[PDB]
């Protein structure tokens, strides 16, 4: 498992052939350079391990990196490695609202740094 794995589970997969999976990864590679680029989000990443920064890869690539910039508190809690604190907020969201199987997946990579919620 890894970042192309989880959004290819998280996102449809599917459609397109070779193709389409340079437009995939692009979009992995916009996800990325967004956050290196923030200056909210970059410190945050940089703090992360390869599980987490993938699933802070997975918010960007979802709703961009001024959207997952706006989690001020949340982005804090995990700086520190509060997973628990950042899990809570999270949940409380329009983005867990909308899309409640990945966000709920994704928070628990946060949670427990592990792949556990993308071996189903
Ligand atoms: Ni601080
Ligand atoms: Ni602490
Ligand atoms: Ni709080």
């Amino acid at each position: 498992m890894n970042i192309f794995e989880m959004l290819r589970i998280d996102e449809g997969g599917g459609s397109g052939g070779d193709e389409a999976e340079k437009l995939f990864n692009q979009d992995v590679d916009a996800a990325v350079r967004g956050i290196l680029r923030n200056a909210k989000l970059k410190p945050v990443y940089d703090s992360l391990d390869a599980v987490r920064r993938a699933a802070l890869i997975n918010m960007v690539f979802q709703m961009g990196e001024t959207g997952v910039a706006g989690f001020t508190h949340s982005l804090h809690a995990l700086q520190h490695k509060h997973w628990d604190h950042a899990a809570v907020h999270l949940a409380k969201s329009r983005w867990y609202n909308q899309t409640p199987n990945r966000a709920k997946r994704v928070i628990t990579t946060f949670r427990t740094g592990t792949w556990d919620a993308y071996k189903n």
